[PDB]
Protein backbone atom coordinates (compact mmCIF):
# COMPACT_ATOMS: atom_id res chain seq x y z
CA UNK A 1 0.00 0.00 0.00
CA UNK A 2 1.41 3.92 -0.83
CA UNK A 3 1.62 6.02 1.93
CA UNK A 4 1.92 10.30 1.83
CA UNK A 5 5.59 10.84 2.44
CA UNK A 6 6.77 12.97 5.09
CA UNK A 7 7.44 16.29 4.40
CA UNK A 8 11.59 17.24 4.13
CA UNK A 9 10.86 20.59 5.88
CA UNK A 10 8.33 22.32 7.60
CA UNK A 11 5.14 23.70 6.01
CA UNK A 12 6.18 27.23 6.06
CA UNK A 13 9.49 26.23 5.04
CA UNK A 14 9.35 27.81 1.71
CA UNK A 15 8.10 31.19 2.47
CA UNK A 16 8.17 34.22 1.58
CA UNK A 17 8.02 32.32 -2.15
CA UNK A 18 5.32 29.09 -1.68
CA UNK A 19 2.74 29.83 0.97
CA UNK A 20 2.56 28.08 4.50
CA UNK A 21 -1.68 27.73 3.66
CA UNK A 22 -1.08 26.25 0.22
CA UNK A 23 1.69 23.59 0.93
CA UNK A 24 -0.26 22.37 3.88
CA UNK A 25 -3.81 22.32 1.94
CA UNK A 26 -1.68 20.48 -0.86
CA UNK A 27 0.16 18.08 1.02
CA UNK A 28 -2.19 17.04 3.47
CA UNK A 29 -5.86 16.87 1.13
CA UNK A 30 -4.92 16.76 -2.00
CA UNK A 31 -1.68 14.37 -2.27
CA UNK A 32 -2.99 12.27 0.87
CA UNK A 33 -6.37 12.10 -1.88
CA UNK A 34 -4.53 10.52 -4.33
CA UNK A 35 -2.70 8.27 -2.15
CA UNK A 36 -5.91 6.98 -0.78
CA UNK A 37 -7.89 6.56 -4.47
CA UNK A 38 -4.58 4.41 -5.91
CA UNK A 39 -4.91 2.14 -2.52
CA UNK A 40 -8.32 1.67 -3.51
CA UNK A 41 -7.88 0.47 -6.69
CA UNK A 42 -5.11 -1.71 -5.74
CA UNK A 43 -6.87 -3.70 -3.10
CA UNK A 44 -8.24 -5.80 -6.13
CA UNK A 45 -5.18 -6.64 -7.60
CA UNK A 46 -2.48 -7.95 -5.72
CA UNK A 47 -0.22 -8.32 -8.32
CA UNK A 48 0.46 -4.66 -9.07
CA UNK A 49 -0.08 -3.38 -5.26
CA UNK A 50 2.94 -3.51 -3.91
CA UNK A 51 5.59 -2.42 -7.11
CA UNK A 52 6.74 1.32 -5.85
CA UNK A 53 4.37 3.85 -7.73
CA UNK A 54 7.28 4.82 -10.42
CA UNK A 55 7.44 1.51 -11.52
CA UNK A 56 3.55 0.65 -11.68
CA UNK A 57 2.63 3.89 -14.05
CA UNK A 58 5.44 2.49 -16.78
CA UNK A 59 2.98 -0.71 -16.64
CA UNK A 60 -0.19 1.06 -17.00
CA UNK A 61 -1.49 -1.07 -20.51
CA UNK A 62 -0.76 -4.03 -18.16
CA UNK A 63 -3.64 -2.97 -15.82
CA UNK A 64 -7.33 -4.31 -16.36
CA UNK A 65 -9.45 -2.12 -18.84
CA UNK A 66 -11.33 -0.88 -15.88
CA UNK A 67 -8.60 -0.30 -13.20
CA UNK A 68 -6.11 1.87 -16.04
CA UNK A 69 -7.77 5.47 -15.70
CA UNK A 70 -8.41 5.49 -12.30
CA UNK A 71 -4.50 4.56 -11.54
CA UNK A 72 -3.37 6.93 -14.41
CA UNK A 73 -4.62 8.91 -12.82
CA UNK A 74 -4.13 8.50 -9.10
CA UNK A 75 -0.84 6.87 -9.34
CA UNK A 76 0.24 9.71 -11.91
CA UNK A 77 -0.70 11.98 -8.68
CA UNK A 78 1.51 10.43 -6.01
CA UNK A 79 4.16 9.37 -7.99
CA UNK A 80 4.35 13.39 -9.55
CA UNK A 81 3.65 15.06 -6.12
CA UNK A 82 6.10 12.87 -4.13
CA UNK A 83 8.94 14.31 -6.72
CA UNK A 84 7.39 17.78 -5.75
CA UNK A 85 7.98 17.63 -2.31
CA UNK A 86 11.65 16.73 -2.46
CA UNK A 87 12.25 18.93 -5.23
CA UNK A 88 12.04 22.35 -3.68
CA UNK A 89 14.25 24.37 -1.30
CA UNK A 90 15.39 27.41 -0.60
CA UNK A 91 19.52 29.00 -0.69
CA UNK A 92 20.53 26.12 -3.40
CA UNK A 93 22.27 27.03 -6.86
CA UNK A 94 22.66 25.92 -10.09
CA UNK A 95 26.35 24.79 -10.88
CA UNK A 96 28.61 21.56 -11.90
CA UNK A 97 27.80 19.22 -14.59
CA UNK A 98 23.79 20.03 -14.57
CA UNK A 99 24.95 24.06 -15.14
CA UNK A 100 26.55 22.29 -17.93
CA UNK A 101 24.80 20.82 -19.63
CA UNK A 102 21.47 23.23 -19.44
CA UNK A 103 24.24 26.09 -20.67
CA UNK A 104 24.96 23.29 -23.62
CA UNK A 105 21.39 22.00 -24.49
CA UNK A 106 19.77 25.83 -23.88
CA UNK A 107 22.44 27.99 -24.68
CA UNK A 108 22.00 29.87 -21.55
CA UNK A 109 20.45 29.32 -18.38
CA UNK A 110 18.47 32.42 -19.38
CA UNK A 111 17.43 30.92 -22.35
CA UNK A 112 16.77 27.48 -20.21
CA UNK A 113 14.53 29.46 -17.88
CA UNK A 114 12.82 31.31 -20.58
CA UNK A 115 11.66 27.80 -22.16
CA UNK A 116 10.62 26.51 -19.00
CA UNK A 117 8.07 29.53 -18.00
CA UNK A 118 7.06 29.39 -21.82
CA UNK A 119 5.86 25.12 -21.38
CA UNK A 120 4.83 26.15 -18.02
CA UNK A 121 2.45 28.90 -18.63
CA UNK A 122 1.59 27.33 -22.34
CA UNK A 123 -0.55 24.64 -20.44
CA UNK A 124 -3.82 24.98 -20.67
CA UNK A 125 -6.06 23.11 -17.76
CA UNK A 126 -4.46 21.27 -15.35
CA UNK A 127 -0.88 19.90 -16.16
CA UNK A 128 2.80 20.04 -14.88
CA UNK A 129 5.80 21.22 -16.65
CA UNK A 130 9.09 19.42 -16.61
CA UNK A 131 12.37 19.34 -17.32
CA UNK A 132 13.36 15.89 -18.68
CA UNK A 133 16.81 13.92 -19.82
CA UNK A 134 15.96 11.91 -23.12
CA UNK A 135 18.80 10.31 -24.10
CA UNK A 136 21.42 12.31 -23.17
CA UNK A 137 20.10 15.32 -24.25
CA UNK A 138 18.00 17.93 -21.74
CA UNK A 139 14.36 18.91 -22.95
CA UNK A 140 11.60 20.73 -21.74
CA UNK A 141 8.26 19.57 -21.60
CA UNK A 142 4.38 19.44 -20.06
CA UNK A 143 1.75 16.72 -19.80
CA UNK A 144 -1.90 17.11 -19.48
CA UNK A 145 -3.31 16.39 -15.63
CA UNK A 146 -1.23 14.23 -13.69
CA UNK A 147 0.51 12.30 -16.43
CA UNK A 148 3.94 11.54 -16.23
CA UNK A 149 6.78 11.68 -19.36
CA UNK A 150 7.63 8.15 -17.29
CA UNK A 151 4.24 6.56 -18.50
CA UNK A 152 5.28 6.58 -22.04
CA UNK A 153 4.30 9.10 -25.50
CA UNK A 154 1.44 7.07 -26.19
CA UNK A 155 0.09 8.11 -22.75
CA UNK A 156 1.21 11.01 -21.98
CA UNK A 157 2.36 12.12 -24.94
CA UNK A 158 5.68 13.13 -23.67
CA UNK A 159 8.98 10.70 -22.50
CA UNK A 160 11.71 11.21 -20.99
CA UNK A 161 13.94 10.81 -16.99
CA UNK A 162 12.21 13.45 -14.93
CA UNK A 163 14.87 15.58 -13.45
CA UNK A 164 12.66 18.25 -12.25
CA UNK A 165 8.96 19.88 -12.98
CA UNK A 166 6.51 22.71 -11.98
CA UNK A 167 2.72 21.58 -10.61
CA UNK A 168 0.73 24.36 -12.85
CA UNK A 169 -2.64 22.86 -11.41
CA UNK A 170 -4.52 26.04 -9.98
CA UNK A 171 -4.90 24.78 -6.56
CA UNK A 172 -0.32 24.77 -6.44
CA UNK A 173 -1.18 28.74 -6.72
CA UNK A 174 -4.83 30.17 -6.55
CA UNK A 175 -4.59 31.31 -3.05
CA UNK A 176 -1.79 33.08 -3.15
CA UNK A 177 -1.52 34.21 -6.82
CA UNK A 178 -5.10 33.67 -7.82
CA UNK A 179 -4.62 33.76 -11.67
CA UNK A 180 -1.50 35.17 -12.19
CA UNK A 181 0.10 31.90 -12.73
CA UNK A 182 3.16 33.77 -14.77
CA UNK A 183 4.06 35.24 -11.14
CA UNK A 184 3.84 31.68 -9.35
CA UNK A 185 6.15 30.26 -12.07
CA UNK A 186 8.76 33.43 -11.57
CA UNK A 187 8.83 32.41 -7.76
CA UNK A 188 9.81 28.82 -8.03
CA UNK A 189 12.76 30.12 -9.08
CA UNK A 190 13.87 30.61 -5.91
CA UNK A 191 12.50 27.24 -4.36
CA UNK A 192 13.50 24.74 -7.29
CA UNK A 193 16.01 22.22 -5.49
CA UNK A 194 18.87 22.34 -7.41
CA UNK A 195 21.06 19.84 -5.54
CA UNK A 196 18.19 16.93 -5.65
CA UNK A 197 17.65 18.29 -9.37
CA UNK A 198 21.90 17.79 -9.96
CA UNK A 199 21.51 14.36 -8.00
CA UNK A 200 18.65 12.97 -10.31
CA UNK A 201 21.01 14.24 -13.62
CA UNK A 202 23.95 12.60 -12.40
CA UNK A 203 21.60 9.04 -11.54
CA UNK A 204 20.01 8.97 -14.68
CA UNK A 205 17.72 6.32 -13.33
CA UNK B 1 -15.49 40.96 -32.33
CA UNK B 2 -16.86 39.48 -29.16
CA UNK B 3 -17.69 41.61 -26.10
CA UNK B 4 -16.91 40.68 -22.62
CA UNK B 5 -20.84 40.59 -21.51
CA UNK B 6 -21.55 42.28 -18.45
CA UNK B 7 -22.79 40.79 -15.03
CA UNK B 8 -26.57 40.52 -14.49
CA UNK B 9 -26.08 41.53 -11.09
CA UNK B 10 -23.52 42.44 -8.60
CA UNK B 11 -20.41 40.41 -7.58
CA UNK B 12 -21.59 39.93 -4.66
CA UNK B 13 -25.48 39.09 -5.30
CA UNK B 14 -24.82 35.53 -5.08
CA UNK B 15 -23.39 35.37 -1.31
CA UNK B 16 -23.43 33.48 1.13
CA UNK B 17 -22.65 30.87 -1.28
CA UNK B 18 -20.62 32.19 -4.00
CA UNK B 19 -18.18 34.57 -3.02
CA UNK B 20 -17.48 38.38 -4.14
CA UNK B 21 -13.80 37.84 -4.62
CA UNK B 22 -14.35 35.19 -6.94
CA UNK B 23 -16.78 36.30 -9.22
CA UNK B 24 -14.67 39.84 -9.90
CA UNK B 25 -11.75 37.47 -10.66
CA UNK B 26 -13.16 34.85 -12.59
CA UNK B 27 -15.21 37.58 -14.61
CA UNK B 28 -12.74 40.22 -14.95
CA UNK B 29 -9.55 37.82 -15.59
CA UNK B 30 -10.32 34.90 -16.16
CA UNK B 31 -13.20 35.35 -19.31
CA UNK B 32 -11.98 38.71 -20.06
CA UNK B 33 -8.64 36.60 -21.12
CA UNK B 34 -10.97 34.28 -23.36
CA UNK B 35 -12.66 36.99 -25.45
CA UNK B 36 -8.98 38.69 -25.80
CA UNK B 37 -7.65 35.66 -27.14
CA UNK B 38 -10.72 34.36 -28.90
CA UNK B 39 -10.77 38.06 -31.09
CA UNK B 40 -6.90 37.88 -31.65
CA UNK B 41 -7.27 34.64 -33.70
CA UNK B 42 -10.34 36.23 -35.50
CA UNK B 43 -8.71 38.84 -36.34
CA UNK B 44 -7.70 37.56 -39.72
CA UNK B 45 -11.01 35.45 -40.15
CA UNK B 46 -13.59 37.48 -41.40
CA UNK B 47 -15.75 34.74 -42.08
CA UNK B 48 -16.16 33.45 -39.06
CA UNK B 49 -15.85 36.47 -37.06
CA UNK B 50 -19.26 37.59 -37.44
CA UNK B 51 -21.33 34.46 -36.05
CA UNK B 52 -22.19 34.32 -32.42
CA UNK B 53 -19.76 32.16 -30.43
CA UNK B 54 -22.23 29.92 -29.59
CA UNK B 55 -22.11 29.06 -33.83
CA UNK B 56 -18.94 29.21 -34.05
CA UNK B 57 -17.96 26.20 -31.92
CA UNK B 58 -20.34 23.92 -33.93
CA UNK B 59 -17.86 24.56 -36.87
CA UNK B 60 -14.49 24.30 -35.62
CA UNK B 61 -13.46 21.41 -38.20
CA UNK B 62 -13.99 24.05 -40.78
CA UNK B 63 -11.50 26.73 -39.08
CA UNK B 64 -7.99 26.21 -40.32
CA UNK B 65 -5.73 23.56 -38.86
CA UNK B 66 -3.78 26.37 -37.20
CA UNK B 67 -6.26 28.75 -35.58
CA UNK B 68 -8.72 25.25 -34.32
CA UNK B 69 -7.17 24.53 -30.95
CA UNK B 70 -6.74 28.36 -29.77
CA UNK B 71 -10.57 29.23 -30.32
CA UNK B 72 -11.23 25.86 -29.59
CA UNK B 73 -10.14 26.74 -26.56
CA UNK B 74 -10.91 30.40 -25.89
CA UNK B 75 -14.55 30.41 -28.22
CA UNK B 76 -15.33 27.52 -25.65
CA UNK B 77 -14.09 29.75 -22.71
CA UNK B 78 -16.40 32.43 -23.80
CA UNK B 79 -19.54 30.44 -24.81
CA UNK B 80 -19.09 28.56 -21.59
CA UNK B 81 -18.54 31.41 -19.07
CA UNK B 82 -21.52 34.09 -20.89
CA UNK B 83 -23.77 30.84 -20.26
CA UNK B 84 -22.89 30.62 -16.47
CA UNK B 85 -23.08 34.30 -15.77
CA UNK B 86 -26.43 33.81 -16.91
CA UNK B 87 -27.50 30.90 -15.18
CA UNK B 88 -26.93 32.12 -12.03
CA UNK B 89 -29.59 33.85 -9.97
CA UNK B 90 -31.10 33.73 -6.04
CA UNK B 91 -34.61 32.86 -5.36
CA UNK B 92 -35.40 31.05 -8.32
CA UNK B 93 -37.91 27.63 -7.98
CA UNK B 94 -37.40 24.15 -10.03
CA UNK B 95 -41.28 24.04 -11.50
CA UNK B 96 -43.29 23.54 -15.30
CA UNK B 97 -42.48 21.84 -17.55
CA UNK B 98 -38.56 21.73 -17.18
CA UNK B 99 -39.75 20.33 -13.80
CA UNK B 100 -41.83 17.60 -15.26
CA UNK B 101 -39.23 16.62 -17.93
CA UNK B 102 -36.55 16.18 -14.91
CA UNK B 103 -38.65 13.90 -13.19
CA UNK B 104 -39.49 11.73 -16.42
CA UNK B 105 -35.84 11.42 -17.76
CA UNK B 106 -34.70 10.89 -14.18
CA UNK B 107 -37.34 9.62 -12.03
CA UNK B 108 -37.18 12.69 -9.75
CA UNK B 109 -35.78 15.72 -8.82
CA UNK B 110 -33.02 14.23 -6.00
CA UNK B 111 -32.09 11.47 -8.92
CA UNK B 112 -31.28 14.31 -11.20
CA UNK B 113 -29.03 16.29 -8.12
CA UNK B 114 -27.82 12.66 -7.53
CA UNK B 115 -26.41 12.47 -11.28
CA UNK B 116 -25.46 16.27 -11.49
CA UNK B 117 -22.99 15.65 -8.32
CA UNK B 118 -21.44 12.60 -9.66
CA UNK B 119 -20.60 13.73 -13.13
CA UNK B 120 -19.80 17.05 -11.67
CA UNK B 121 -16.87 16.14 -8.71
CA UNK B 122 -16.07 12.77 -10.89
CA UNK B 123 -14.53 15.15 -13.68
CA UNK B 124 -10.36 15.19 -13.49
CA UNK B 125 -8.75 18.06 -13.66
CA UNK B 126 -10.39 21.22 -15.30
CA UNK B 127 -14.12 20.77 -16.95
CA UNK B 128 -17.63 21.50 -17.01
CA UNK B 129 -20.80 19.34 -16.17
CA UNK B 130 -23.69 20.04 -18.17
CA UNK B 131 -27.15 19.01 -18.17
CA UNK B 132 -28.24 18.68 -21.58
CA UNK B 133 -30.82 18.09 -24.46
CA UNK B 134 -30.52 15.49 -26.59
CA UNK B 135 -33.35 15.12 -28.63
CA UNK B 136 -36.06 15.41 -26.39
CA UNK B 137 -34.82 13.62 -23.45
CA UNK B 138 -32.78 15.19 -21.02
CA UNK B 139 -29.34 14.17 -20.01
CA UNK B 140 -26.29 15.06 -17.74
CA UNK B 141 -22.57 14.86 -19.32
CA UNK B 142 -19.35 16.43 -18.29
CA UNK B 143 -16.25 17.69 -20.58
CA UNK B 144 -12.72 18.45 -19.91
CA UNK B 145 -11.20 22.25 -20.11
CA UNK B 146 -12.87 24.62 -22.14
CA UNK B 147 -15.46 22.30 -24.35
CA UNK B 148 -18.78 22.44 -24.96
CA UNK B 149 -21.18 19.54 -25.80
CA UNK B 150 -22.37 22.11 -28.66
CA UNK B 151 -19.16 21.00 -30.36
CA UNK B 152 -19.97 17.75 -30.62
CA UNK B 153 -19.15 14.18 -29.78
CA UNK B 154 -16.11 13.86 -31.95
CA UNK B 155 -14.09 17.02 -30.46
CA UNK B 156 -15.74 17.20 -26.96
CA UNK B 157 -16.81 13.45 -26.11
CA UNK B 158 -20.12 14.51 -25.76
CA UNK B 159 -23.21 16.43 -27.54
CA UNK B 160 -26.35 17.91 -26.63
CA UNK B 161 -28.20 21.60 -26.72
CA UNK B 162 -27.18 23.17 -22.59
CA UNK B 163 -29.72 23.75 -20.37
CA UNK B 164 -27.49 25.19 -17.97
CA UNK B 165 -23.96 23.99 -16.46
CA UNK B 166 -21.33 24.10 -13.79
CA UNK B 167 -17.61 25.18 -14.06
CA UNK B 168 -15.05 22.63 -12.04
CA UNK B 169 -12.38 24.67 -12.82
CA UNK B 170 -10.02 25.04 -9.44
CA UNK B 171 -10.37 28.83 -10.07
CA UNK B 172 -14.24 28.88 -9.82
CA UNK B 173 -14.11 27.54 -6.04
CA UNK B 174 -10.46 27.42 -4.68
CA UNK B 175 -10.74 31.12 -2.80
CA UNK B 176 -13.56 29.39 -0.22
CA UNK B 177 -14.09 26.28 -1.02
CA UNK B 178 -10.29 24.69 -1.70
CA UNK B 179 -10.34 21.22 -1.70
CA UNK B 180 -13.72 20.72 -0.73
CA UNK B 181 -15.34 20.71 -4.58
CA UNK B 182 -18.20 18.83 -3.05
CA UNK B 183 -19.61 21.73 -1.02
CA UNK B 184 -19.04 23.99 -3.71
CA UNK B 185 -21.38 21.62 -5.38
CA UNK B 186 -24.11 21.70 -2.88
CA UNK B 187 -23.80 26.15 -2.90
CA UNK B 188 -24.61 25.79 -6.53
CA UNK B 189 -28.20 24.57 -6.48
CA UNK B 190 -28.62 27.32 -3.70
CA UNK B 191 -27.65 29.71 -6.76
CA UNK B 192 -28.86 27.81 -10.39
CA UNK B 193 -31.27 30.46 -12.44
CA UNK B 194 -34.14 28.28 -13.04
CA UNK B 195 -35.57 30.64 -14.42
CA UNK B 196 -32.90 30.79 -17.02
CA UNK B 197 -32.43 27.34 -17.73
CA UNK B 198 -36.58 26.95 -18.47
CA UNK B 199 -36.31 29.62 -20.65
CA UNK B 200 -33.24 27.60 -22.55
CA UNK B 201 -35.53 24.12 -22.34
CA UNK B 202 -38.52 26.21 -23.80
CA UNK B 203 -36.42 27.41 -26.58
CA UNK B 204 -35.00 24.27 -27.26
CA UNK B 205 -32.10 25.57 -29.59
MN1 LIG C 1 -0.85 19.46 -7.15
MN1 LIG D 1 -14.11 29.37 -15.17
Amino acid sequence: SYTLPSLPYAYDALEPHFDKQTMEIHHTKHHQTYVNNANAALESLPEFANLPVEELITKLDQLPADKKTVLRNNAGGHANHSLFWKGLKKGTTLQGDLKAAIERDFGSVDNFKAEFEKAAASRFGSGWAWLVLKGDKLAVVSTANLDSPLMGEAISGASGFPIMGLDVWEHAYYLKFQNRRPDYIKEFWNVVNWDEAAARFAAKK
